[PDB]
C-alpha cells in the first residue's frame, strides 16, 4: 500500500502523476527548478522513439548533425519575430570562472539562428538543394511558468529538423510528411492518438509562414497539449540570414525552409494517457522488459520452481523478447507483483506449484489485469500476440477518450459548459488574430470552476484541424459574429 500509488488518478491527478513518475523510477527531482533527471527507464523510451524517427527521416534523406549550444547576440537577433518571441526566456552565459566573458553568449532555445548563420556557405546554387539536417540535442527555455516533469521543463531533450528547398511546394510537402511521422511516433510507439491541424496566426512559431501541429488531449484535467510541431518557414529566415541560391535560370532566389520538433514531452503524454492507479503502463515497444516472471512458493521444490521459471526466460530471450525473472528471496510474490506493475512491465508470468504440476503458468496483462493459464509450450506465441494486443487496446481506449473529448458548438454560450466538462470545443471561427486574446481573457474571466492552481483558466485556439467538417453557407463566427471561415479547436491547455 505505502509502496503503491496512494493517490487515485481521477481524485488527485497532480499527486498521482508525481507518484507514478517517481515510484516507477522514471524521474528524479533536482535542485534547479524546472530541471529533472531522466533515469534509465525514461531514457530507454527516448532511445526507442529516437531509433524509430531516425530510420524514418533517413528515408527522406535527412542527415543528423550537431551544432553549438551557444549563439551570439549578432546571430540570435537576425529574425525579428523569432527573437521577440524567445528573448525573455533565453539564458545568457556571462562569466567563465570569476571572469566576465568579453562578449556574453546565449544558450539555444532552438537552433534556427545557430544553423542558419552558416547555411549561406553551404547553399550557393540549385545544385546544393535540398539541404536536410536534424539534431538530437537539448534546448533551454527559461520560463517562470510552473514546470511539470517531461511535459513543461526549462531544459528538454528533443530532435529539431531543419530543411531548405528550392520552392514552396517541396518544402510544404516535407512539412506534412514529418507531421505524419509524428503521428506514427505517437501511435506506433506510445499508443497515443493526436489531432493534426494548423496553428492560428497568434499561436504559430515566430518567423513561420505557417505552423502545423499534432495536438494531444489529457482527458483527466481537460487540457490540450502540443505533441509535436512542423513549420513552413517560407523565405522568412532566408531573408534575414541571406540564404540565397542561384537557380537554373541564373536568378537569385531565397530558399524555402522548414523546421520541426518533438520532445520528451511525448513520454509525459504517454504516462498521463495510459497510467492507472497501479502506476505506469508502458506500450511494449518502449518497455525494456516485455515480461517479468514471478515465482510462488509454499515449501525439487524451490529448485523446481526456479528451473521452470528459468526455462520460460530462455524461451523468451531466445525469441528476442527481453524479460526479467524476479527471483529475489527477501520479497513476497505480492511485493513483486506491485513492484513491476508500478514500473509498467506489460506482462507478468506467474509460476507456482499448481502451475508447475499442470505444465502451465499464469500470464497477466498490465493494461486490463486479465489472467489466463497458458501451457508451457504455447507461452512464446501467446506472449507475442498479447504484446501486440496490449498496444492495440491502449491505443483504441485512448482514441475513444480523445474522440469523446470534443464538443462541436456554434455559439459561445455553449463554450463554457463544455470547458467545465473537461472538453475541447470545435467551433466556427473568423480566424482574426485580434479575437484570440479576447477569447483567452473572457474564458479565463468566466472560469471563476478550476482546482488547478498553476495552469490557466483561459481557453486558446489549439489548431484548425486538417479534417474539416462542412461550413454551412451562412455560419457565423462564434465569437465575433462575422462570417466563419473554418472550424477550429479551442480548449484549456498546458
Ligand atoms: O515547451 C517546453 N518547455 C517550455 C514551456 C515551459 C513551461 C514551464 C516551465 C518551463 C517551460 C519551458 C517543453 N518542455 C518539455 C518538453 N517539451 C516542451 N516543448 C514541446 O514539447 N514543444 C513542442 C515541440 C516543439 C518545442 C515545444
Ligand atoms: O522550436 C520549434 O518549434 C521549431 C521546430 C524545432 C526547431 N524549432
Amino acid at each position: 500500500n505505502i509502496l503503491g500509488i496512494t493517490s487515485k488518478k481521477i481524485e488527485n491527478f497532480s499527486d498521482w502523476y508525481t507518484q507514478v513518475i517517481v515510484k516507477s523510477e522514471l524521474i528524479e527531482y533536482y535542485d534547479i527548478s524546472g530541471c529533472y533527471i531522466l533515469r534509465p527507464a525514461a531514457y530507454y523510451i527516448w532511445e526507442c522513439v529516437q531509433a524509430f524517427f531516425n530510420k524514418e527521416i533517413k528515408k527522406l534523406n535527412v542527415e543528423n548533425s550537431y551544432f553549438p549550444l551557444f549563439v551570439t547576440k549578432n546571430k540570435l537577433e537576425k529574425e525579428k519575430n523569432h527573437i521577440e518571441g524567445f528573448s525573455p526566456e533565453v539564458a545568457w552565459v556571462t562569466k567563465y570562472g570569476d571572469s566576465n566573458l568579453p562578449e556574453e553568449i546565449a544558450i539555444r532555445p532552438t537552433s534556427e539562428t545557430i544553423m542558419y548563420s552558416v547555411f549561406p556557405k553551404w547553399i550557393r546554387s540549385y545544385r546544393d538543394l535540398p539541404l536536410k539536417l536534424n539534431q538530437w540535442n537539448t534546448v533551454v527555455r527559461w520560463e517562470f511558468k510552473q514546470p511539470t516533469p517531461f511535459i513543461r521543463t526549462r531544459e528538454f531533450l528533443w530532435q529539431e529538423g531543419h530543411t531548405a528547398h528550392k520552392n514552396e511546394e517541396e518544402a510544404v510537402k516535407l512539412v506534412f510528411d514529418i507531421l505524419d511521422l509524428y503521428r506514427r511516433w505517437y501511435e506506433e510507439y506510445l499508443a497515443v492518438p493526436i489531432i493534426k491541424g494548423i496553428k492560428s496566426e497568434g499561436e504559430k512559431f515566430g518567423g513561420a509562414n505557417f505552423t502545423s501541429t499534432a495536438e494531444a488531449f489529457i482527458s483527466e484535467n481537460g487540457r490540450a497539449i502540443q505533441a509535436a510541431t512542423s513549420h513552413y518557414l517560407g523565405t522568412n529566415f532566408a531573408k534575414m540570414f541571406k540564404i540565397e541560391f542561384e537557380d537554373e535560370n541564373e536568378v537569385k532566389q531565397y530558399v524555402h525552409q522548414t523546421s520541426w520538433g518533438c520532445t520528451t514531452r511525448s513520454i509525459g503524454i504517454m504516462i498521463m494517457t495510459h497510467g492507472d492507479d497501479k502506476g505506469l503502463v508502458l506500450p511494449p515497444n518502449v518497455s525494456k522488459y516485455k515480461v517479468v516472471i514471478v515465482p510462488i512458493f509454499y515449501k525439487t521444490d524451490e529448485n523446481a520452481i526456479h528451473s521452470y521459471c528459468k526455462d520460460i526466460e530462455k524461451i523468451l530471450k531466445n525469441a528476442q523478447i527481453n524479460c526479467v525473472y524476479d527471483d529475489r528471496a527477501s520479497y513476497s510474490p505480492g511485493y513483486k507483483f506491485n513492484h513491476w506493475e508500478l514500473r509498467g512491465i506489460p506482462i507478468r508470468i506467474e509460476v507456482g506449484p499448481k502451475d508447475l504440476q499442470n505444465n502451465s503458468c499464469v500470464i497477466v496483462r498490465r493494461d486490463n489485469n486479465e489472467k489466463c493459464n497458458v501451457k508451457k509450450e504455447s507461452v512464446l506465441l501467446e506472449t507475442q500476440q498479447m504484446l501486440v494486443d496490449i498496444h492495440k487496446n491502449l491505443f483504441l481506449k485512448a482514441k475513444k477518450k480523445l474522440d469523446d473529448s470534443i464538443v462541436q458548438v456554434t455559439s459561445f454560450s455553449e463554450v463554457m459548459n463544455a470547458l467545465n466538462k473537461k472538453k475541447m470545443v470545435l467551433a466556427p471561427w473568423c480566424e482574426d488574430i485580434a479575437t484570440e486574446e479576447e477569447i483567452k481573457k473572457e474564458t479565463q474571466r468566466l472560469s471563476l470552476t478550476n482546482s488547478e492552481t498553476t495552469l490557466s483558466g483561459a481557453m486558446k485556439p489549439l489548431c484548425i484541424p486538417l479534417d474539416q467538417p462542412p461550413m454551412p453557407p451562412n455560419m457565423k463566427c462564434f465569437w465575433s459574429g462575422k462570417p466563419a471561415k473554418r472550424w477550429c479547436l479551442f480548449g484549456r491547455s498546458y
